[PDB]
């Protein structure tokens, strides 16, 4: 990892619970933490993946229990450049919340950034209280790309990184 030709910060938002902590590990260490403990704070790691022969480093980031930490959670924002907003297809009330995740990214990212919806848990299915072609809709109503995930069984996680990884590259 001497060079790469970019670096995108990617947020990671949503209601707590849904699973952005492992997805972020998922993705960037291949690794899954069973514990139900949220831990308050902000982290990032990275990963570099190829796009159309660049070398593009990922910045993925990912909080929880800062909201009332001004300056923390504006460098939070700051300079992302995609943010995937995820929830949990198990859990109606964190799908029903995600316009108010696309407001907190109106209010506080900059106007530019590419947004991908995650349906996360998607190992839950006898549990599902979210409908795969409700979600897609909402997505595509709200320029958003749209995956269901399994950061435990890794389902698509690749995938949906990948996916608004082009999409920033695409932008810039
Ligand atoms: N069954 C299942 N559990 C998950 C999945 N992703 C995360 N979890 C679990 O859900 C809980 C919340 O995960 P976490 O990543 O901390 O969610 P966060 O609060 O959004 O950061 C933990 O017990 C995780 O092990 C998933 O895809 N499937
Ligand atoms: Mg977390």
């Amino acid at each position: 990892g001497y060079d790469y030709d970019y670096l995108f910060k990617i947020v990671l938002i949503g209601d707590s619970g849904v699973g952005k902590s492992n997805l972020l590990s998922r993705f960037t260490t291949d690794e899954f933490n069973i514990e139900s403990k949220s831990t308050i704070g902000v982290e990032f790691a990275t990963r570099t993946i190829e796009v159309e022969n660049k070398k593009i480093k990922a910045q993925i980031w990912d909080t929880a229990g800062l909201e009332r930490y001004r300056a923390i959670t504006s460098a939070y924002y700051r300079g992302a450049v995609g943010a995937l907003i995820v929830y949990d297809i198990s859990k109606s009330s964190s799908y029903e919340n995600c316009n108010h995740w696309l407001t907190e990214l109106r209010e506080n990212a900059d106007d530019n950034v590419a947004v991908g919806l995650i349906g996360n848990k998607s190992d839950l299915a006898h549990l599902r209280a979210v409908p795969t072609d409700e979600a897609k809709n909402f997505a595509m109503e709200n320029q958003m790309l749209f995956t269901e995930t399994s950061a435990l069984n890794s389902d698509n996680v690749d995938k949906a990184f990948r996916e608004l990884i082009v999409a920033i590259f695409q932008m810039v």
